[PDB]
């Protein structure tokens, strides 16, 4: 396979269908990545997570650098060996877990400095470290750094905060192809920010395209605007980027959310919604989502959905895992997590194949009226 | 296949190897039973647990009729059915956890009643109810209830206590044998008393045997005496039993307690230390245990043990079980876990072929002087 390849392969209006290919396999889209925040996906081996249908996964640059550490994890082999998992990972540039999980942050125009919430040691995240650090942890789909915009935000602080991501943006794509090996093996995503204002949504995005990189990602979003403003900006901005490269939309997941955004021409997505869901206690179905640990669910020998295929609907019931996230079972998390991933995977590939058959509408409208 | 039939195959001086077959399957002796606390081996899927080697796993009665309780597990099905193993379980009593884990205990000659350690409800234990509760669940080999020994105890004390359980053992007999169903295709084991003396070994042998059971456990160690006492009273207590059936040591499972053991003809063992070591970070090679958190391991890329023929150690490495474990990932508890109980069967595998080609001796040996 080459570096990177994306080919659409069917289209109705705004949505697209086709796959990215890489050198460690095939990216079918529109795609949904599963997290593995501390090199692991929330309790499923890396051979679950790929039955379950996934094709690429997503790495957290803040967590690593943390712990165990690039260099660590470079002297070990790369992130793939360390963990597991063979096929291709997308990292983040870290940049916006530091505004949101580190303390004592000091930002500049060169990066930024801050302290880990694990103990209180010091960073200094740049465009150059992001992207030596992706290197280092042997990434494929490596994320441009930049600066993200806090919602709600003034035009002058939005423009400001693109204006410098936009320099952050040429900064990591320089860094990326000076390094040789990285450069050839792997790919540059550019993030688009400007909050909710079509201007400088506009503007970042000719900058990144005149930059130019292999993918495009919708940044600043899914950070309290709400859907419909969500959806709103999405109208505007997505085809402000260049229609032959892949569109990321970070941070989306909802199930509703990912409908409407494939709906807008986004083709890659990701959240910890499904993992972290397998937390509280709530399982997705076709029907909404349900909360497990409900007394309703005590003695119910049916699926947690009815029409899932994956292994845990096919072996247990509501009632065992009601009983196992009760107790505080790990078995609890590992059987919610793997369905909840599972659903996903489902999701994306009744989309892939809807917009293939140009019935994509149809499903969009026939899923909201039974999820809701 | 039969109810029950327990054959030998092959000793060696006291050590013997064979199989028990049971109506859901076939049991390999000497054999370990990885525990399934709350309806679940921790972090393991059944499979899982099946793919290690184990023929059939232990259940704890006291934690099932406290959550999700005994009633609506029959009501779902039974335990098999319930968490989704369907070869052969054993259940203990439940006695012995109630009067480590529950207050506010009373007993009596009825039984004994107590609060459950979870909430604030009573429950009124005694040999019918401990049968019945183990009738829901549809256990295979089914425990008599009796009233455990607390270390030290004095000759009065152990006296009283090893007879009030044979007269216990006797109400056990007549109720398991009063349900026709229970009595026609699960087996029921007696449970030898008497502290470390062996008078009184010999007193509740003698009555156990006069009852008449599937299989014979010797209860009462393992408490505080430590192993050189254990063995000193495992080496007259165990030749007090029918030789014809099996011998379960109940709460055993240090590896070197288990090789002991066998060479004083224990056929069964159980313990939660393989699956409770996988919480602290302790891995068992045949070098020893480790504590994998141990710094001397984060950049250690061999796996958990030379020659461990587990998934786990043909896929990972003690560095990155290093860093699962010490940033508390799921994960990590469920490589720990599969990893220790293999081991566990990979010891008792090691056992049965040693017996059997009569070269046990020479085994144990070995065993010590490289695991010491
Ligand atoms: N939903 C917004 C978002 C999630 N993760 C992100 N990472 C980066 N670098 N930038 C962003 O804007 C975001
Ligand atoms: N190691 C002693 C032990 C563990 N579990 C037990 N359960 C019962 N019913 N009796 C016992 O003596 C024991
Ligand atoms: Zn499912
Ligand atoms: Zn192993």
């Amino acid at each position: 396979r080459p570096r990177f390849s994306f080919s659409i392969a069917a289209r109705e209006g705004k949505a697209r269908t086709g796959t990215i290919e890489m050198k460690r396999g095939v990216i079918r889209t529109p795609a949904f990545m599963p997290v593995g925040t501390a090199a692991t996906v929330k309790a499923l081996k890396p051979e679950t997570v790929r039955a379950t249908g996934a094709d690429i996964i997503l790495g957290n640059t803040y967590h690593l650098m943390l712990r165990p550490g690039a260099e660590r994890i470079a002297k070990l082999g790369g992130l793939h060996s360390f963990m597991g998992w063979d096929r291709p990972i997308l990292t983040d540039s870290g940049g916006f877990q530091v505004m949101s999980l580190s303390s004592l942050t000091k930002q500049s125009e060169e990066g930024v400095t801050f302290k880990s919430h694990l103990d209180g040691s010091r960073h200094m995240l740049s465009p150059e470290r992001s992207i030596e650090i992706q290197h280092l942890l042997g990434s494929d789909i490596v994320m441009a750094f930049d600066e993200c915009t806090p919602y709600p935000a003034t035009p002058s602080r939005a423009a400001s905060s693109m204006e410098r991501s936009m320099r952050w943006a040429k900064r990591s794509r320089d860094a990326f192809d000076s390094r040789k090996e990285q450069a050839e093996n792997a790919a540059l995503f550019g993030i688009q920010q400007g909050s909710v204002f079509e201007n400088l949504r506009q503007q970042s995005a000719d900058a990144l395209a005149e930059i130019g990189f292999d993918g495009y990602a919708v940044g600043g979003l899914a950070v309290g605007e709400g859907q419909d403003e969500m959806f709103r900006v999405l109208d505007f901005s997505v085809p402000m980027l260049p229609d032959d490269k892949p569109h990321y939309l970070m941070g989306v997941g909802k199930p509703d959310d990912i409908v409407g955004a494939v709906e807008r021409g986004i083709d890659m997505f990701d959240c910890v919604l499904p993992t972290r869901s397998g937390r509280n206690g709530q399982a997705f179905t076709w029907d909404g989502p349900i909360n497990i640990r409900n007394a309703r669910f005590s003695e119910d020998l049916k699926p947690l959905d009815s029409e899932c295929h994956c292994a845990v609907c096919q072996k247990w019931s509501r009632a065992y895992i009601h009983h196992l996230i009760r107790a505080g079972e790990i078995l609890g998390a590992m059987l919610m997590t793997e369905h909840n991933i599972a659903f996903y995977q489902q999701l994306m590939q009744k989309i892939r194949d809807s917009i293939s058959e140009g019935r994509f509408s149809q499903f969009a409208q026939d899923f909201r009226a039974r999820y809701f």
